[PDB]
């Protein structure tokens, strides 16, 4: 489903810097690609950085990763392979976590990615998460979870 983008949503300088988990999508990609990691560090009002993810093919493999940003959009870029290369939207923004939309090759009618600072996040800032994505039209339990990564005993 299209979001609706909240019309003053400003995205703060080095509001991405450091690690982050892409733990959660729309639609689930995690069949297809698990255990994200994102590293990213800043220049000017871009970023560059890194992202490790496990693939069904090559194991454990590691990217080089271009954000260029532009107001409340920015444009992903991979350096060694490009299914997942799109503008992409920022849909909401917290210390905790951040949401973003686009339309990658891979997921062309739309792909909604959620980037936690937690690998496992705890249940007060899931409950954040949902609210936010109810404020963009969206709805959490039509996202899918990184089943692969142990989050419970
Ligand atoms: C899930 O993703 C995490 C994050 O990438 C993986 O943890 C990382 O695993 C690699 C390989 O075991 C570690 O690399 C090693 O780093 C040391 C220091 O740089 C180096 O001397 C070794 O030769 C090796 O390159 C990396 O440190 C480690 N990172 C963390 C934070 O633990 C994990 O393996 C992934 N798991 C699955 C099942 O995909
Ligand atoms: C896309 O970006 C990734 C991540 O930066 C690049 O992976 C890097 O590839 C180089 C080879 O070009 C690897 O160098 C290797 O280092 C190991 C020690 O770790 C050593 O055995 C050799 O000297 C070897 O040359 C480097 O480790 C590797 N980095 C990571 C984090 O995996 C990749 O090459 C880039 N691809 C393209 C097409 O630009
Ligand atoms: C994705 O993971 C979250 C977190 O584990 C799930 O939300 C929890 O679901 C369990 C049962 O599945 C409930 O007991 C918790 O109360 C839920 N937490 C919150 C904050 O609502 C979510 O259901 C998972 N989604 C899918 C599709 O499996
Ligand atoms: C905002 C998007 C950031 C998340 C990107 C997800 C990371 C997934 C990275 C790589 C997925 C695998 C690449 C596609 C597989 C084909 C590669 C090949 O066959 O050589
Ligand atoms: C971003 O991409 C440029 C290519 O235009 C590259 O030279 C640079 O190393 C990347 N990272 C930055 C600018 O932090």
């Amino acid at each position: 489903k299209e979001p609706c983008p909240p019309e003053n949503l400003q995205l703060p300088p080095r509001a991405l810097v450091g690690k982050w988990y892409l733990r959660t999508t729309s639609p689930d990609i995690f069949k297809q690609v698990s255990n994200i990691t994102e590293f990213y560090s800043a220049h000017g009002n871009d970023y560059y950085g890194t992202v490790t993810d496990y693939s069904p093919e090559y194991g454990l493999e590691a990217h080089r990763v271009n954000l260029t940003v532009s107001g409340s959009t920015l444009k992903f870029y991979m350096n060694d392979t490009h299914d997942y290369d799109s503008e992409y939207q920022i849909l909401a923004v917290d210390k905790d976590y951040f949401i973003f939309y686009g339309h990658p090759p891979a997921a062309p009618s739309g792909l909604a990615l959620i980037h936690y600072r937690q690998s496992c996040p705890k249940e007060d800032v899931i409950k954040r998460v949902k609210k936010n994505l109810k404020n963009v039209c969206l709805d959490y339990k039509y996202f899918g979870n990184d089943t692969s990564v142990p989050c419970h005993y």
